[PDB]
């Protein structure tokens, strides 16, 4: 019985991820959100501990959802007849990275410096965990606006993590490498990486790098807005036509422009409150 174990809120949003509404546990009153999918929409499907055909998401949410707060936490499930139903976490107040740049423009570089560390953390401990995103970018990422702490969501495009090619991809166009674009072929961290430059430069430039296929072949990296010698070539970095040329998860936070990184709580209190 899930109608009666949630008060149903406000639909938030609906696309090719399903439904979402906003609701209530009325168990405690803890703000949740709300999932349903299209059993005849669901691409990947995946397999419980148990042996259980049930949606990749709830699979790869199963695997990171421990104590870490950065990733956003699968709390229950529910297969109805015709769709499968997620209850999730749900800060409040709280605002999607991409309705947060679009009010603000391109951040300060301080701020942007603490949501991308949070984010990279988020990622390296998904990849701790076995799983893949596979669509990083600021429309699946929360903002905890008291808190100051950035929640990776939407699991509904990513995988199990691997070391060989994955050759198919549901994430969007203009966040993904070159290598897909001209081989239909990519590595999961190296791809991550590319996706995760791609965020780096929305966030201090206001908007995304390369809008066409062609762009994103040709890697040509150019500036929009005032930004530091590190951050472009942190950004440049990431942004490397071959995958092989791009840095890890460890180069990327040892990285000069990385170093001394508000905590969360901080970043609220200068940039959020
Ligand atoms: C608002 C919220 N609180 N907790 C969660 C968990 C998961 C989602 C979520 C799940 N699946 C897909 C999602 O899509 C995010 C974007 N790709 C699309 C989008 C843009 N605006 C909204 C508003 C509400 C839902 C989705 C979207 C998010 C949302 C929330």
């Amino acid at each position: 019985p899930l109608e009666s174990q949630y008060q149903v809120g406000p639909l938030l949003g609906s696309g090719g991820f399903g439904s979402v509404y906003s609701g209530i546990r009325v168990s405690d009153n803890l703000p949740v959100a709300i999932k349903h999918v299209e059993k005849d929409r669901i691409s990947d499907w995946g397999e419980l501990p148990n042996g259980t055909r049930v949606p990749m998401e709830v699979v790869l949410l199963k695997k990171v959802s421990s104590g870490f707060s950065g990733v956003i936490r699968l709390l229950d499930w529910f297969e109805r007849p015709d769709s499968f139903v997620l209850i999730l976490e749900r800060p409040e107040p709280v605002q999607d990275l991409f309705d947060f740049i679009t009010e603000r423009g391109a951040l300060q570089e301080e701020l942007a410096r603490s949501f991308f560390w949070q984010v990279l953390e988020a990622v390296r401990h998904c990849h701790n965990c076995g799983v893949l995103h596979r669509d990083i970018k600021d429309e699946n990422i929360l903002i905890d606006l008291n808190r100051g702490e950035l929640k990776l969501i939407d699991f509904g495009s990513g995988a199990l993590l691997k070391d060989t090619v994955y050759t198919d991809f549901d994430g969007t166009r203009v966040y993904s490498p070159p290598e897909w674009i001209r081989y239909h072929r990519y590595h999961g961290r190296s791809a991550a990486v590319w996706s995760l430059g791609i965020l780096l430069y929305d966030m201090v430039c206001g908007d995304i790098p390369f809008e066409h296929d062609e762009e994103i072949i040709r890697g040509q990296v150019f500036f929009r807005q005032r930004v530091s010698s590190e951050c472009q070539h942190l950004i440049r970095w990431c942004l490397a036509l071959r995958p092989s040329d791009r840095p890890t998860f460890e180069e990327i936070q040892n990285h000069p422009w990385m170093q001394d990184v508000l905590l969360p709580q901080e970043t609220a209190e200068i940039h959020l409150h």
